[PDB]
Order: structure tokens, then C-alpha cells, then sequence
């Protein structure tokens, strides 16, 4: 019944949204802090704010948004929109609702209004990246031209967007690292892991996930974004050193959204037919397994 | 044009550290 999986933003927890409703889970330990049979239409995108009490439910037909408020197990506010919400991201003051060919800022009150709207190109998979930092307000999500990505500052809206050509078809995954100064994209050729710098839209790094093609599931940086780790459709996920000179192949690998644990040295990875993994590596690259669960039982 | 529905009074108070770390 799980229709959809998401860590938060420093992926100390993840969230599901089910079809009789939601789920929040600490990651590391794999521990269910609450659940929510009650709603009927189900929710097809949940988004935390880190370990605070809203949290924001897409709902059953996508089309409103509800804010939730898990202290008083309600929802506080209802956004109904005349398109399918993709994805909603959130900060302290801000409410970010993707829709597949635009992006809608909102703010964080009580009671919201509308601040901006940004064309995107056709955007099904909801791709956006918000960091939630008080000092940095960026926002990305992928140009109108195909394969680039529009960087945004919303704290400096009168600005003019920084434009990366991130790559030359359509993009199939975007991450921001926990400081809010890297971005990493891939796009549905998912050879090239392609990692920027985010004030400046410079490259940084380029890593080769091989010749043939797989297509990327999710990106993460570990917390001083000297690791990312990826996960590609076959049941598989690689890690790569992130800073390292020269462009560079996966560390390791092993075999679905994946993050980095509590240790520095340890990977989670989380499937949709309801698996959950921790696995530890070694400065060499060796992979094991530490952890399995079936964590919706 | 969205429709934005309030559905309780009071602000919105961020409380941080809810879902605590077992």
C-alpha cells in the first residue's frame, strides 16, 4: 500500500505516504515515530521539515495540498490547485508547490499567499531542490530549456536566475547537499553524475556511472559532501568520492531512495516494495550488510 | 488560481525536535 518514500532534509527521517494514509520513520535506527490511518484518499507525497511537527500531504487525486500539523493531528491549511501537484517542498517561511510545467512559492503563515511562479519545462517527476538554511534560500528545479537546471535565490527574487547546462537532455534527478552550496543532477541517459556549485552554476566534479545507460532513482550527498551515493533501477546503488581531483568511477557498490546514516561510513536504502537496508563500507570500498527489515511490518 | 483554505486559528509555531531521535 505505499505509495511513495522520501528522506527529509538532513535524511535523519523519512516519510511514506500510503494509500490509508502516512508514515514518519527515524532512519538511523529504523524506528516508526507515528502513523495516521485516517485518511481515506491516501497521500501521494509527504514533505518534513526536519524533525519539526508539519508536515506537508499531497492529496488523493494530487490536486491539494494539506499542511499537517502532528502536535494538534490536523490539517491547518488546504491549498486546492487545477493542475496535479508533482511535489512540495518546505522551509521555515516558505511553501514550494511543483506542478508538472511550473513551480508556485507560497508563504508560511497561518494563512498563505502566493509570491511567485516560475515556469518550468514538463516536469512529471516533480524534480526541485529547496535548501532549508537560514542563510541560504536557494531554490533549483530544471529550465525551461531541456537538460538545464534555473538556480533562484528567494531571499534576492529581484535578481536574474543563474542558468547551468546541466546536460543536453531531459533531467531525471536533481540533490542539494546539506549546506546548500552543491547541487547534483543526472539526467535520464544517467551516464554522468554532474555536481555544481550553486552561487556560481560552475562545474565541480563529473563521475561516470558507465557507458550503458541506467536510470538514476535518487542522489545524496553524506553531511561535508565529500560522498554522494546513488541508486539505479535495477536494484542498485553505488557510492563515489565526491571531492576527489579527478573524474572518478563508484567507490562501491551493492544492491529505492538511499542517504547517508548516523556514521560516516554507513549507507541506508529504503524500497518501494517495502525493504529497508543499512549497509557499511570501508576506505577501500567494501560493502555489508548490517541491517535488513521489512519497516512497513 | 489556487484556493488557500484556513482551517485553524491560531499561527504557525515551528517546533523543532518533535519527531525526536530515539
Amino acid at each position: 500500500g505505499l505509495l511513495y518514500a522520501g528522506f527529509n532534509q538532513d535524511h535523519g527521517c523519512f516519510a511514506c505516504g500510503m494509500e490509508n494514509g502516512f508514515r514518519v520513520y527515524n532512519t538511523d535506527p529504523l524506528k516508526e515515530k507515528e502513523k495516521q490511518e485516517f485518511l481515506e484518499g491516501g497521500v501521494g507525497h509527504v514533505e518534513m521539515l526536519f524533525r519539526c511537527n508539519y508536515l506537508a500531504l499531497v492529496g488523493g487525486g494530487k490536486k491539494k495540498v494539506m499542511i499537517w500539523d502532528d502536535l494538534k493531528k490536523k490539517t491547518v491549511i488546504e491549498i486546492e490547485f487545477s493542475t496535479e501537484v508533482k511535489a512540495v517542498k518546505l522551509r521555515r517561511d516558505r511553501i514550494v508547490v511543483v506542478l508538472d510545467s511550473m513551480i508556485k512559492v507560497f508563504t508560511f503563515t497561518h494563512n498563505p499567499h502566493q509570491l511567485h511562479v516560475f515556469e518550468t519545462c514538463y516536469n512529471p517527476k516533480g524534480l526541485c531542490v529547496l535548501c532549508p538554511n537560514s542563510n541560504n534560500s536557494l531554490l533549483a528545479f530544471p529550465g525551461t530549456h531541456t537538460g538545464h537546471v534555473q538556480l533562484v535565490d528567494l531571499a534576492s527574487t529581484e535578481k536574474p536566475p543563474v542558468d547551468i547546462p546541466a546536460h543536453e537532455g531531459v533531467l531525471s534527478c536533481i540533490a542539494l547537499n546539506l549546506q546548500g552550496t552543491r547541487i547534483a543532477t543526472a539526467s535520464e541517459k544517467g551516464t554522468l553524475i554532474r555536481i555544481f556549485d550553486t552561487s556560481s552554476g560552475h562545474l565541480i566534479q563529473e563521475l561516470r556511472r558507465g557507458s550503458q545507460a541506467a536510470n538514476i532513482y535518487c542522489i545524496n550527498f553524506n553531511q561535508d559532501a565529500s560522498l554522494i551515493c546513488v541508486s539505479s533501477d535495477h536494484g542498485t546503488v553505488h557510492i563515489f568520492a565526491a571531492e576527489d581531483p579527478k573524474s572518478k568511477w563508484s567507490f562501491s557498490k551493492f544492491q529505492c531512495i538511499c542517504a547517508f546514516g548516523t556514521e560516516p561510513n554507513a549507507v541506508i536504502a529504503i524500497c518501494a516494495d517495502g525493504s529497508y537496508y543499512k549497509f557499511l563500507f570501508n576506505p577501500k570500498g567494501e560493502c555489508i550488510r548490517d541491517v535488513y527489515a521489512q519497516f512497513l511490518e
